[PDB]
């Protein structure tokens, strides 16, 4: 009913690796919200303007008992580096394979080139304590964006 994106049952169980060296998943996310937002490239400006203004916004999230978690398909050792130089203080997944991009149907085909081509648009959403996809956000405006998720967020939580 309150879904807006159904995930298959063996996603809330992928392994993820994070930045730090640790991996979770979504399952043991559960009781808490998750935001997950999802970025095409560690160490861009669009992605490092995202992620500043998450991680400005952590302690309203810890108001809220989120969490974050920012996804691309980059290295662990990249994003190791990323969240250092930013002083990122929630993680990152290091979705190398896509596993992660393709359960919530972030990689998207453009024609371009000649060719037929695929990427990461940059996506977030609102996973409830349940495990619901209870909001998206697609090909996402980066300026306001982290303010409105805040706000998307705390509306839901009530
Ligand atoms: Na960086
Ligand atoms: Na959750
Ligand atoms: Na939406």
């Amino acid at each position: 009913t309150d879904a807006v994106l159904e995930l298959p049952a063996a996603t809330f169980d992928l392994p993820l690796s994070l930045s730090g060296g640790t991996q979770t998943t979504l399952r043991a996310h559960a009781g808490h919200w998750l935001v997950i937002y999802f970025y095409p490239k560690d160490s861009t400006p669009g992605c490092t303007t995202e992620g500043l203004d998450f991680n400005a916004l952590l302690p309203e999230f810890d108001k809220a008992g989120a969490k974050i978690l920012g996804v691309s398909r980059d290295s662990v050792k990249s994003h190791d580096n990323f969240c250092a130089k930013q002083g990122f203080a929630f993680p990152l997944v290091s979705d190398g394979d896509e596993a992660l991009c393709r359960a919530f149907d972030v990689i998207k085909e453009k024609n371009m080139y000649g060719k037929q081509v695929l990427g990461i648009e940059r996506s977030t959403f609102l996973l409830s304590p349940e495990g619901q996809v209870v909001q998206a956000w697609r090909k996402v405006k980066v300026a306001g964006h982290a303010d409105a998720v805040l706000a998307a967020l705390k509306a839901h939580a009530k």
